[PDB]
């Protein structure tokens, strides 16, 4: 129970207490009202990730303006699955959501302090979201009455929605200033990338100018720039010079060439320096949270008879923050008591020593290992069959029954803390309560059975080599979430763009449609036409295999060039930016484990 | 001026220049035919590039076969631009490039010595390379005649003059003695992917089992993992799962899941472990140069006017290699990146070249003549939907831009699939599979690492240059 004792040492513990708490939570990385709102931070999050959710229901825009047939006919709009709310329901969330968020602003100012209130600038842009939100909100509102407004153009909520998301989870708000940092690096990159695209199609125009290369693919330096471009991606390999090789085999030569340095020099030189500005940023803002560490140790120690007096509560200036960085390095944390102890007779009879040591004992791993290769051998045979499998109900539930007593023994030998200190043991624990519930209900099948083929992944957990990769991955999963999330963002922002500007005109009555090649590759489905399938749509742009039939496609369907920019834009922040920022997490990952298990075998010897 | 120096001081001069010599030529990283021998290299070097090159001119094998019609008619073969030797001209080009490099062989057995040059098994294995063609030139030759031979099922040539130019230009050799190292651990991570693969493959082929998904693309646990092997590489997406779509939308969060686990972790997996069992191989290498280099120092010094006579000669036991070591002493950044990692760069790309030629003339020998304007089935094929029959097997050029473009992975299961459905044989495959893991997912991921590593070493270059001038 560490976060009580913590608070009330806080709030109520004497000088020594506090110090010790307030350099415990420091190790660890108007108060009660603090306190209050800390617990009241579970609502505030998912009122904010319900704030963003409703961008997924929101009715597209372009069927309030009266579509013919209405958007009902999802099957000649090629719509989503997803339900539209209705007006009623949209003015009761938005409702509810904004005043929750105006409590959520505004009540720090019974505890911060009107001048720190106002003098800090998360603050102030806040406020400014809130009242953006609350302005669009009121609008929307009163176009329930048509004497209000006669017209909406466009709506501004839904990117606002996002903005407070982002200003909301303070990761996401600190990879935004990382990347801030960096992006000033990468325009000269971003710079070189574009004179080299310039210059190489000149030389293709010249080169072509009267093949039928040119005639019929390079006809005009801009599309030879633009057929270069997609070329750079490889998508359009080889097709887009397949008329120069049929006139002369020779002409493979410049497009391989072309090919080769852009995919292994300069896609690689791009990644190698937003790595380098990644690493810099990185190590520069890291920088800044040891020296706020350094501000609380001080204010701890603010707050020989002292050292005693500290190391006795230990027992529960440039001197501490030795001693305490020292003991903090050298000593892992204190134990906590189980539930079980007290009976003297039942947890310290020897009997309960010698259970522990079997259960902690090797032979016991290989007896539960060989009864996993069982299982898996067992589900292996049953998956042969599809009333004969009855009987396998039986191994069902003997399998279900030894997994409830290996995680009971698990932790009647390492207790709740740790037992779930461990990402193993917490999968353990998952999948065991989720199949354990299956089928003690049981006694769709077909779904629910992929439960018991994902059990099966403790085959590999338990493999000694592959335990350094897969502890890699089970590190990198949460250590990825906030650039993720920043990619997920910007997706929504321009999933926002594409409804607003391209949605509508995917349907089965725009002849055209069926000119493009959205309507010849069967892509129909990935249109822009509603919030999901245009996020999906974005998916398939970010692996960007075929991404080029979009580009091309909506072309074609806007009548205009300009439609381009949305796509050639949104290669240039996802592709070559923040997706080569999460491939260079991905190396620092492993080798920051090799370096990891290099300094424990430096230590060792 | 330098290298006149050099071997003048080598073959006639007083020991002490005899000593400089060593020094300067280690600065600068019977003799008489050594240096013969030496000036020789660019006749050598041409005679095993001529040797290499013969295998885009030699006929291909299937028209020797004599098909109907000839190969005369190359565009019913889809057959490229550049000439077919003759018998007369291939016997002849054969045979003088056979003598010279018999002559270079043989070359080093005089000024190595006899025991010596045998005792070397680089020598052992470059005469049972050599030995093999004069036996396999000899039985073409025979082949000319009715006397010996009816017919010839196999050649082996092609594959053995590019074995023999990889062993005779050392910065190719010691390529692949680099290479050869890291492929134990590399095929850890391969049984990680392989594994990978066929769970998540078993997963989809259940889960879809009873949808139009199953029922059209996930057939049978074999179309499934063919399928989602292609998946893997992101080449088949989105049209993989079009059917799962249309029946639910539900059913894109599993494949949005396996292609992003599938490529951002584990392909930078990959990555990672090929990048640093590299960097383990390149240490090893320039450790050994520096002990090797400090071995030959050790001679040099082995040979107070001690010191006056060396930094006479200077101006053209620890204690002399450390001598030595001392008296050795925006975009531009970018830019002198990319300049010097080309000439860095050329031993990795020629080895990917020597792996293409091998690639290549399997391919001509087991899918040569399958595309032709008379193959019924072809025009069934997306070879031939997409107009790609030009990118056939069916002549070494071919061949050659073919493999190119599975190099850089476009479009690269249409041809893994036409030349399936061509050759009848789900086997075909293993062709296209095996030329995967050993081209993209090994060689270059290398290429990657080492250009990463080229930019990294530039920015502490000059950080470094930088900092000593602050």
């Amino acid at each position: 129970t560490d976060r009580v004792r913590r608070s009330e040492a806080i709030t109520h513990g004497t000088p020594f207490q506090k110090a010790a708490a307030l350099v415990d939570l420091a190790e660890d990385g108007s108060a009660r009202y603090y306190f209050i709102f800390t617990r009241l931070d579970l609502i505030w999050s998912l009122n904010y990730f319900a704030l963003l959710f409703l961008n997924f229901f929101e009715q597209p825009l372009w069927c309030e303006k009266n579509p013919k047939p209405s958007c009902k006919d999802r099957d000649y709009y090629y719509l989503g699955e997803l339900p539209y709310l209705t007006n009623a329901e949209s003015i009761i969330y938005e409702v509810i959501t904004l005043a929750i968020l105006l409590v959520h602003t505004f009540f720090p100012i019974s505890y911060e302090g009107s001048r720190i209130f106002w003098t800090s600038r998360l603050n102030l842009v806040k406020v400014a979201c809130v009242v953006i939100l609350f302005v669009d909100v009121l609008v929307d509102f009163l176009y329930l009455s048509p004497l209000a407004f006669d017209f909406l153009p466009f709506r501004i909520a839904p990117y606002v929605r996002v903005i407070i998301f982002i200003l909301s989870i303070r990761e996401l708000r600190d990879t935004l200033v990382l990347l801030s940092g960096m992006l000033g690096t990468y325009l000269n990159i971003l710079a070189l990338w574009m004179l080299f695209l310039l210059f190489a199609s000149w030389i293709a125009f010249v080169m072509f100018e009267a093949t039928q290369q040119g005639l019929t693919v390079f006809t005009s330096y801009g599309a030879t720039l633009y057929q270069m471009f997609i070329l750079f991606t490889t998508s359009n390999n080889p097709d887009v010079w397949i008329p120069a090789y049929k006139s002369s085999r020779w002409s493979s030569v410049f497009f391989v060439l072309y090919v080769l340095i852009g995919v292994y020099f300069v896609t690689n030189l791009i990644l190698a320096v937003v790595y380098d500005s990644f690493k810099e940023q990185l190590a520069k803002q890291v920088s800044g949270m040891d020296q706020m560490k350094r501000r609380m140790l001080e204010k701890a120690f603010g707050l020989k008879n002292q050292c005693i007096k500290l190391f006795e509560q230990l027992t529960n200036k440039d001197e501490f923050a030795d001693l305490c960085q020292a003991i903090a390095l050298r000593f892992q944390k204190e134990e906590v008591p189980s539930l079980f102890e007290h009976f003297p007779q039942i947890y310290h009879s020897a009997l309960s020593q010698q259970l522990r040591a079997f259960v902690r004992s090797p032979n016991f791993g290989y007896a539960i290992s060989f009864i996993l290769i069982i299982n898996f051998i067992a589900v292996v045979v049953e998956t042969t069959l599809a009333s004969a499998q009855k009987p396998w109900q039986v191994a069902e539930f003997v399998f279900g029954w030894i997994y409830v007593l290996e995680m009971a023994l698990k932790i009647y030998t390492y207790g709740f803390e740790n037992y779930w200190r461990e990402g193993a043991n917490r999968f353990d624990f998952l999948v065991t309560w989720v199949i354990v519930i299956g089928e003690t209900a049981t006694f769709w099948i077909r779904y629910l059975l992929l439960a018991r083929m994902l059990r099966l992944i403790r085959l590999l957990m338990n493999v000694q080599r592959y335990r350094a990769f897969i502890a890699t991955f089970i590190t990198l999963i949460p250590s990825l979430m906030p650039y993720l999330g920043t990619i997920f963002c910007v997706l929504c922002i321009y999933c926002s763009i594409g409804v607003q500007v391209f949605g509508g005109l995917v349907n089965a009555g725009n002849k055209k449609l069926f000119e493009t090649e959205l309507a010849e590759d069967d892509y129909l489905l990935f249109n822009f036409n509603d919030y999901p399938n245009g996020m999906v749509t974005l998916f398939n742009l970010l692996v960007m295999g075929n991404w080029q039939v979009w580009m091309e496609s909506y072309k074609d369907l806007t009548g205009t060039w300009w439609s381009i920019t949305y796509f050639v834009s949104f290669y240039v922040i996802t592709i070559l930016l923040l997706l080569n920022l999460v491939v260079a997490f991905v190396l620092e990952a492993f080798f920051t484990e090799l370096d990891l298990e290099e300094e424990e075998k430096c230590q060792g010897q």
